[PDB]
């Protein structure tokens, strides 16, 4: 608490904070998907909740230090509203996300920053064959809301979502499940969008 | 990051907020409709949920800015609570819309900002006959809610609800959708009053 | 814009807030609804649902200007939160009282203020009859909490309810709606409250 | 309203918010309720939900002044987020409690406080026999929830709860309401803890 | 109340405010729990919901202060949000979880806290066979969300879970309810995360 209340400091209150990156500045944010449980199917109005950690990461050089200078720290742990975050957000909710972490990051020397929200999440989904042997397959876009692909850009360390900690006793078994990163050109907009694409096949019991 | 904080704080920092339009000094939002899905259909209480994306675009004077001072920074995205928005509202909701989306706008040197929130809307529709090959029409209007037409001017650059993004696996169809500007020399109060009419025809299947 | 912002910062800025009327400055807020649609009635915990706009009308003198000081500025519109407004309540609401409206007021040179926002509201009403030709009979009154009538005093434009803006295909039709001034006394209290009854007199189909 | 705004600033201004009460100098809260209505019942989850107000009573010397030196003024309302208030607490809730009144607070010149929110309660009870001639009986304890009877002491003024305002087509009767100060001494602690108990007998129709 | 707001400034503003514990200098949490009741079970989801308060307890160095200097002040109440609080949050929830006790702990001499409040939980459990004689488990773990064990340790005064508080008249009587701390190894990531699981045999009547 010596010295990472001068380094804190020195980081936030002094400097200003990063207003986003530009085109001439651009930024690389690495997604991946912790899938815990599916929670609820609604075939009457085509919904299905998730339940997932949201891996984020990205690198700020106006984040880097030297640890030599401050008591050899090489990492720390922050509010996330004390630095900027991506508006990774996603295409086909049917609801606001609802939070179930601490919105908290890990900062490290390097200016890489390390931010898990643990969330739940109504989508758009038509579950019609969960109950057959060959299940059915959903998929949600995740992706910057407002900044295009010369802006912000994606990827992931794995085209696998990690299923370590899918919930046992689920009402649901997951059969495949896959995080893939698309560039999405729309008809409305000169400039393209990058997503992570989720897709979930899935069946009861 | 460098030329564009200077240009943010001298836009925001600089000069107190746009107090809003005035009789002398009008402004013309543009509105569009982008219809992802209808999500929810009530036939015991009339109210009938839609999730769409609202394109909201208007430009500022104050807003303006030469690029080749700002190391030819051309835009900019910003919170929304930075900049002042238009005060645009469904005329016949039934509960407070839910925003889906971050409340982020795209700032431009000629002024001008787009603001397009996905949201969540409940409204007040009668769907009986939603089961019928002939389906049902549904209507809600938008506009701003204390501003005159004097004051804030509507305008469309299409009749046509944008459908390019309309859930694939739907539980309805839709059959028609316009976005129709309306004006009211007379809404119980002596003053011109301008709304954007959504009109939506769809049924089951 | 650049007398609006001056206008605003001499009102706003440069005094200190409205503290509320007081005995020796009473204040008169009229009062009139505008009944939208019944959206739910619950006849296994006698609640009902009501969709309205409640437009409030009260006059300052610390809101007062002369426009020739102001480029002739008779009006503007601006937050709710930036001006004092009355504590009005629902007597016998049963949730917190949801807003659908954006919470912005007119100001008007003569220190007027019109603010109307536009409300969903759950009250006590057992609806038991409402299926049948006479209909049922709900009442809510509405009034300031903590102000008594020596300090708010109320007052009706009109004692009929606006059905102007009614939905024409609500699932029910209105019989009577009125709006009345009435004094109540309290055993606790010696000064006497005023208060506004809203009575609906409604039926199915 | 110059004397009033001028008071305001004395009180809560020119001095630091009240720290609350210790050992040294204890506080006195009187509670007291009003059962409105009670509007849920669950079987299968022993939950019952009512509408009530709660009303707080205490005195503070440094919320004291002389109505002489401030042109009259014996009393004044003011929001309850500009003051101090105690922190009780129902001991069986199953939800966040609603609120259903503005939050305001009364401050007269002898220091007290009167503060009478309206709230929806969820809490619990097993309501089996609510459908029966003897009905059932419900309980819940209000209280500070970490201030000891050191430190904050309760008190009513009486033990019957005030039913002048239960609504009178309610879906129940109510046979008796009492609200009853308890003390509980403690072996390992020479500090005694203090609630009101609100006991309610109640049956259909 | 004088020594009391010069103690509570002398710590809190006349002070930076503590960063969180390192490598170099770690913390040790103390967690306890008291089960109140379970609330809700849904057998289609896979859903459970409890209500219980979560004792936490931790020491800094940063908080003691000798009570001889400040009127024999031995400890204070105050505000959540005036001091650093571990971020325990469950690893299974389904739902935000909700607080229903006030935001406020109490601060001893010595610098320890005592943080104890009251929340409804939702999270993953199937509850196949709570009707039956034997009974059905769940468990769900609790935890720093972003602190490894070489940051924050967790502590157990006893191993028995709270039932001293538990409903009388429940749905449901506990069979067995246990907190038993355990240390884990995620790959993930090459350091330890400490965890304390909250194991509860229970069933009807
Ligand atoms: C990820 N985002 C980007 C692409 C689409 C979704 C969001 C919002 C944002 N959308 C848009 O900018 C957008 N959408 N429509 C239908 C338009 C029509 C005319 C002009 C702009 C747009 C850009
Ligand atoms: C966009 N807005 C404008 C047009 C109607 C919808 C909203 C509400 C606003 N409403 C009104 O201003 C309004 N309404 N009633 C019944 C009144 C009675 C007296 C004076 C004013 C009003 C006007
Ligand atoms: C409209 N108002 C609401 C809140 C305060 C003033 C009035 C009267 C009423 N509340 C009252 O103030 C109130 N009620 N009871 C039973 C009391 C007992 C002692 C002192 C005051 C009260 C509700
Ligand atoms: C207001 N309070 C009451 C209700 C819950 C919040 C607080 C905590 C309080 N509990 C206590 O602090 C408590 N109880 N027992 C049996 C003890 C034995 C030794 C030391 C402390 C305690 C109970
Ligand atoms: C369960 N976890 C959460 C809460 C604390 C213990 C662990 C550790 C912590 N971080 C992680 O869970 C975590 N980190 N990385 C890089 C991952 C990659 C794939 C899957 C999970 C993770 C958050
Ligand atoms: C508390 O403070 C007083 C004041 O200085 C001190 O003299 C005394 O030791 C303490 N209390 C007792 C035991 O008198
Ligand atoms: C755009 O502005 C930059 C500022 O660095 C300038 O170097 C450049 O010449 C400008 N564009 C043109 C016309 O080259
Ligand atoms: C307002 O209007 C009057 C009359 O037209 C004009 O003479 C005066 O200059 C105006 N004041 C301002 C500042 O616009
Ligand atoms: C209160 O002020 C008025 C004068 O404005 C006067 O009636 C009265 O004397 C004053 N109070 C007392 C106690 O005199
Ligand atoms: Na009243």
């Amino acid at each position: 608490q010596a010295n990472l209340m001068r380094l804190k400091s020195d980081l936030f209150n002094r400097s200003p904070m990063y207003p986003g990156p530009t085109k001439d500045d651009p930024l690389t944010v690495t997604l991946g998907f912790t899938l815990q449980d599916i929670v609820k199917v609604d075939s009457s109005t085509n919904e299905v909740d998730l339940v997932y950690w949201e891996r984020q990461r990205w690198k700020l050089n106006s984040l880097m230090w030297d640890p030599n200078e401050y008591g050899n720290i090489t990492d720390f742990r922050t509010s996330a509203a004390d630095i900027w975050t991506p508006d990774i957000t996603a295409y086909s909710s049917t609801r606001p996300v609802q939070v179930l972490s601490p919105q908290i990051a890990v900062v490290t020397h390097d200016g890489s920053v390390m931010f898990i929200p643990a969330q739940r999440l109504s989508f758009m989904c038509d579950p019609t064959g969960v109950d057959s042997e060959e299940g059915v397959t959903c998929a949600v876009k995740f992706g910057s809301w407002v900044y295009s692909g010369f802006e912000i850009d994606l990827k992931t360390d794995t085209d696998q979502v990690d299923l370590s900690s899918y919930y046992a006793s689920s009402k649901y078994e997951i059969l495949s499940a896959t995080q893939t990163r698309q560039v999405q050109h729309y008809s409305c907009c000169p400039e393209p969008y990058i997503d992570v694409n989720l897709v979930v096949k899935f069946r009861e019991r």
